[PDB]
């Protein structure tokens, strides 16, 4: 279950962080933590596409080999705040799960600047029960946090040195493909 109301980030600038560019998950915390695996993959891209918002997500388990895509047109709930129903798409955003009621996240944008940012998701799937989930984003795949970010998650009463990193995890992703999928 999610017991976190995350705050958005004050003054949030939407079209700065939807700007069609991939982000990329540097450092999680979920805090169900036996919810998701210890070593994981995952980035997104976030844009609008012809006047709708919409998200692209990429998640790869790299001791599995289990790997997906999902599409979601954002609705919003307030500045920063968002309800995402995806549907899980091939890279080219062929449909393999349509878009259902119940499956859906919310998105929350706690920080942002240009290079980082620190969000936190709720994940609402079937009859799963699933955790909250923040997540330490850059631009650059391989970019240690620093301290903007890493203030905003103290800011945010966490503690830095419980997220686990992806980083020791040789994460190759397909930015192409992230891009592309925001239209689909
Ligand atoms: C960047 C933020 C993230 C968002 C918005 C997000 C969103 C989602 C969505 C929508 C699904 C369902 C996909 C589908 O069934 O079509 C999903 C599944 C999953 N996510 Fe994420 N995720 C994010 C980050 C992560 C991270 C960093 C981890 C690892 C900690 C993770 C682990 C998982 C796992 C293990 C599943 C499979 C759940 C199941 O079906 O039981 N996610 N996520």
């Amino acid at each position: 279950a999610c017991t976190k109301n995350a705050i958005a980030q004050t003054g949030f600038n939407k079209d700065k962080y939807f700007n069609g560019d991939v982000w990329y998950v540097t450092d999680y915390l979920d805090l169900e933590p036996d919810d998701v695996p210890k070593r994981y993959c995952a980035a997104l891209a976030a844009g609008t596409a012809s006047g709708k918002l919409k998200e692209a997500l990429y998640h790869y388990d790299p001791k599995t080999q289990d790997t997906f895509y999902d599409v979601s047109e954002l609705q919003v709930e307030s500045l920063g705040k968002y309800t995402a129903n995806f549907k899980k798409v091939d890279k080219n955003g062929n449909v393999k799960v349509a878009v259902t009621a119940g499956n859906y996240y919310t998105f929350t944008v706690m920080y942002a600047d240009d290079s980082s940012a620190l969000i936190h998701t709720c994940l609402h799937k079937g009859n799963k029960d699933l955790g909250d989930l923040y997540a330490v984003l850059n631009r650059n795949k391989d970019a240690a946090a620093g301290d903007k970010v890493k203030s905003a998650v103290s800011a945010a009463t966490l503690e830095f040195s419980k997220f686990i990193s992806t980083k020791e995890n040789n994460c190759a992703y397909d930015n192409d493909s992230l891009k592309s999928l925001l239209t689909k």
